[PDB]
């Protein structure tokens, strides 16, 4: 059996984060003098600060109980902080992770679910923590990022119909078109969290000259018109924790879009 979270709402939220006895913040590193405060904006710019926030919800389990009223009110609440940046990320494309954490109206603890949540997740590295707030609350509810959100890297090379124009030995500029599997989780432990292994297609052009050199110049979209948030679909270490965690709290699987497209240009050698 599961244990059932209550949505983030004002009238249940704790006051804090953490109850108040502990934050997210930069890891102390003893010899380094005083934390300030260019440290803790880079830490929360990096996918680090959804580690460090997942760690602490499972050190909270793990000490206090999976079903002490405390930790499930800390779940709500700290899930409700990363709902409540993320709606600024997505409100705001441009600010910083730490501004919209910190500096948002209304303020985080006032936090209402059933009321702010959003079918957009900005895909930046508060999205894995939302994307499990809406297992817990969202009934099944679809979400959407864009694909310009989620951080893609391409390697033209490890698609098997680039590869191959590469490895002929063919000159001069060639079409493409053609479906891959993409594996966020290899280089994006964010992407990879709640996306995971994506499917794509691109179509563009590959040029090669006679010394070996490439360009390819393309545009890349999904393939699948949607993925699913489950235990199984998750990659890397922070999907790692969110299956840790949705394997003990009640929720609804759900189906993200990934619609949009992107321009990539990627060179590189025989």
């Amino acid at each position: 059996e599961t244990l059932t979270v209550h949505a983030p709402s004002p009238s249940t939220n704790l006051p804090s984060y953490g109850n108040g006895a502990f934050s997210l913040s930069a890891p102390h590193v003893p010899g380094a003098g005083p934390l300030l405060v260019q440290v803790v904006y880079s830490f929360f710019q990096s996918p680090n600060m959804c580690l460090q926030a997942l760690t602490q919800l499972e050190d909270y389990i793990k000490k206090h109980g999976a079903s002490n009223p405390l930790t499930l009110q800390i779940i709500s609440t700290n899930i409700g902080y990363f709902c409540n940046a993320d709606r600024n990320l997505v409100l705001h494309p441009g600010i910083s992770v730490y501004d919209a954490y910190h500096f948002a109206k209304p303020a985080p603890s006032q936090y209402d679910y059933r009321s702010m949540n959003m079918k957009q997740m900005s895909g930046n590295v508060t999205t894995p923590i939302v994307a499990l707030a809406h297992y817990l609350w969202g009934n099944g509810a679809e979400r959407s990022v864009n694909i310009a959100n989620i951080g893609l890297k391409i390697s033209p090379m490890k698609i098997n119909q680039i590869k191959d124009i590469i490895k002929s030995g063919v000159v001069g500029t060639f079409a493409v078109s053609t479906k891959f599997t993409h594996a966020t989780g290899d280089y994006n432990v964010i992407t990879g969290a709640y996306l995971g292994n994506i499917t794509l297609k691109t179509e563009g052009t590959l040029t090669i000259s006679a010394n070996g050199s490439w360009t390819y110049n393309g545009v890349v979209r999904s393939y699948d018109d949607k993925y699913d948030f489950n235990a199984s679909t998750h990659r890397g270490i922070i999907g790692e924790s969110l299956t840790r965690l949705g394997a003990m709290f009640s929720g609804k699987e759900y189906q993200i879009l990934l619609p949009g497209e992107i321009h990539i240009k990627e060179s590189g050698k025989r």
